């Protein structure tokens, strides 16, 4: 389509954008799109990602901002947003403001109003709606990037709601969203009153295949060959060609085996040591060291055990092509670009079986446009299954796509904001809401009798009160601002309107509730019990019987354990050894326990219980509180801190007077870097 034919519909300063990137023609599919692109009708597209439909998002925006309006991108993860707010930024060229949302808990960001195209997720944009963030009233357009993911049971409720409460407050919004392809797209569009357009086409063609005892019979549509090879030779001949290979386990120690397996084909090719020493500098325990010694060999394992800066060193070093091999856990995000010639399917548990849609999913990765001139995708299989593998996976298609907001833990976290936010005053109101929903669309079930149960148990959580109407209780409308389940909110007030609670104790408390991520009690844990018994005096709640109930408690009381190692100093590795887990696992861990720190403090505020505060910042540095002037001062974290203050410098006074000393306890280079930073600060 030349780019210039789009100079009326976007600027020709936009259509010169494009050409600054590259673009001198659209895919086809992107020609048959445009149209219903710059009309001004909802529109649903349903294609690829290899076939450009971010780009037909953009351009949408683009003619918005220019036509007077605003867009709000939204997208399922926070990854996904930092690669598309990077991508949006060149538009700032031709004078639009590109913003992404902050990490903050309960903000308005307020100073994204100003933004002509605002990134977020979907969690984020709820959150700024039960805010009170202003400018979502500017908003003319929103975007709904993976749309598709309405079939998730953690994700699809939240896009549910976000959408109706958006439509509901402006009748006038032009909604887009983008899907992978699916048997009932459609139905999308007819949720949204939207236009559509669907299409399977792909820039590089895929052929599919299935590897049994040494014999690989690959599929062009209908048609196959065979051939005889075996896995490694698979991987090397790609290897040998700079084609990039992604590798599919099922489990972490899968995921690992292989990498380390592959790792002695990759090292003939190949050696990275300044990646090698990257992927060591914050953590250097077991992992990170068989992950290190991968990378310098030109191979490398990724899951979720990884550290988020080992992650994007991989991810970087692949896109390089340092790293000719990747082997990943199904939990790798759509979003991560790894461009691949060849991806090959060894996880078929995921969880439960592999969904044919995350199948598809992986195999749509295959295929480096303007390098290859095909993709492989190559499931491995055992000669049982090798029937299935064929006939359901490589000849199946996607699911259907089908909404997971009607289960009540769902119902009652959206029911508290819809009222909290005044969207709903009465059963009928909340009834009608959710007749707008996309459940509502495939199933036409009103929910009238399971969300008057909600609605009393919100009540008997004292979250709303149903008088002549219904209305939030202050408790209510701080829980919903939280953004935290209202059992979260309900268990906190409770026990902090009744007690105060030492470091333990509140540590506990946070690992009570449902948005807590938990650990598993193993069967060598039996020094939790001796734990949970000597420091139950110090627990909010401690079982009766032996239940199902004390398993959860225990459950409960290890990761609490884990957090009191985490903030009395514990060395890392020692925790990760200690608890069964990973870097990355310790990191995540940390981060939702900071978060529900926040929450449990502001409630806490809100009664008058003062025995909590201080912890959240606590957690958030992994350090006790004398540390805590320290490792404010950046480059400065757990480890330096201690070093420092061990040593009698215990302020930036000290580091500032001291220099000398401070440069032989933690190097020359980082003493030179932090004083830079005191002397700037002041």
């Amino acid at each position: 389509m030349k780019v210039e034919e789009l100079a009326e519909s976007i600027s020709s300063y936009a259509v010169g954008i494009l050409k600054e990137e590259g673009i001198e023609e659209l895919f086809p599919p992107q020609a048959e799109a445009v149209e219903k692109v710059f009309s001004g009708k909802n529109l649903l597209l349903a294609m690829p990602t290899a076939a450009g439909k971010t780009l037909l998002a953009e351009m949408a925006m683009v003619r918005e901002a220019i036509k007077g309006g605003k867009s709000l991108y939204v997208v399922p993860l926070r990854a996904l947003a930092g690669e598309k707010y990077e991508s949006f930024k060149k538009w700032e060229k031709i004078g639009l403001r590109i913003g992404i949302s902050t990490g903050d808990y309960e903000s308005r960001d307020e100073h994204l109003g100003d933004c002509d195209i605002i990134v977020t997720t979907s969690e984020k944009a709820d959150s700024l709606i039960r805010n009170r963030a202003s400018w979502i009233k500017a908003v003319s357009c929103l975007v709904v990037d993976e749309i598709h993911l309405l079939d998730s049971e953690k994700r699809g409720a939240t896009l549910e709601i976000l959408v109706t409460k958006m439509r509901r407050m402006n009748k006038a919004l032009r909604v887009i969203g983008l899907s992978a392809t699916a048997p009932n797209v459609t139905e999308i569009a007819e949720w949204l009153d939207a236009d559509y357009y669907v299409s399977d086409w792909r820039p590089v063609p895929l052929v599919e295949g299935v590897l049994c005892e040494g014999t690989l019979e690959l599929f062009d549509g209908a048609f196959s060959t065979s051939r005889r090879v075996k896995f490694e030779e698979l991987v090397e001949e790609c290897v040998a060609e700079n084609g990039g290979v992604l590798v599919f386990e099922s489990t972490r120690r899968g995921a690992e085996k292989t990498a380390v397996k592959l790792s002695a084909i990759t090292a003939k090719y190949v050696e990275n040591e300044g990646l090698e020493k990257a992927i060591l500098e914050e953590n250097e325990g077991e992992m990170s060291r068989k992950l290190a010694e991968c990378v310098r060999k030109g191979a490398a394992f990724h899951h979720a055990g990884l550290l988020n800066g080992q992650r994007r060193v991989v991810e970087d070093a692949f896109r390089r092509g340092n790293i000719k091999v990747v082997v990943a856990t199904p939990t790798l995000a759509a979003g991560v670009n790894l461009p691949a010639r060849r991806v090959i399917v060894r996880s078929p548990i995921f969880g439960r079986p592999i969904k044919v849609s995350e199948y598809k999913q992986m195999a749509g990765r295959a295929g480096r446009p303007g390098m290859d001139e095909r993709g492989e995708a190559i499931i491995i299989v055992g000669k049982r299954d090798r029937e299935i593998a064929v006939k359901r996976y490589i000849f199946g298609e996607p699911e259907r796509i089908t909404s997971k907001l009607g289960v009540e833990t769902h119902l009652r976290f959206h029911s508290l904001s819809i009222i909290c936010d005044g969207y709903a005053k009465t059963l009928e109101e909340l009834e009608d809401f959710f007749a707008d929903t996309f459940f509502f669309k495939q199933n036409e079930i009103s929910l009238s009798y399971e969300l008057e149960r909600v609605v009393r148990q919100l009540e008997n959580w004292g979250m709303v009160v149903e008088d002549h109407h219904l209305a939030p209780t202050k408790l209510g409308s701080l829980v919903s601002r939280l953004y935290i389940d209202p059992l979260t909110g309900f268990i906190f007030h409770d026990v902090l309107s009744r007690m105060e609670l030492s470091d333990i104790g509140a540590l506990h408390l946070i690992c009570r509730t449902p948005d807590m991520e938990r650990l598993t009690v193993r069967k060598t844990d039996s020094w939790v019990e001796e734990e949970a018994f000597r420091l139950r005096k110090e627990l909010s709640y401690y079982p009766s019987d032996f239940s199902v109930e004390y398993d959860w408690f225990l459950s409960e009381v290890k990761t609490a354990l884990c957090l009191k190692d985490w903030i009395e100093e514990k060395d890392e590795d020692e925790i990760c050894a200690k608890y069964g887990i990973a870097p990355g696992d310790l990191r995540r861990i940390v981060e939702t326990a900071e978060w529900l720190s926040n929450a449990m403090n502001r409630i806490a505020e809100e009664v008058g219980n003062t025995s909590v505060s201080g912890l959240t910042e606590r957690i958030k540095h992994g350090v006790k509180e004398e540390l805590l002037e320290l490792v404010r001062i950046r480059h400065i974290g757990r480890v330096r801190a201690r070093k420092l203050y061990n040593a009698g410098i215990r302020n930036a006074e000290d580091i500032v007077r001291h220099r000398e000393k401070v440069a032989s306890l933690i190097g020359r280079g980082i003493a030179e870097r932090v004083v830079e930073g005191i002397s700037v600060k002041s």
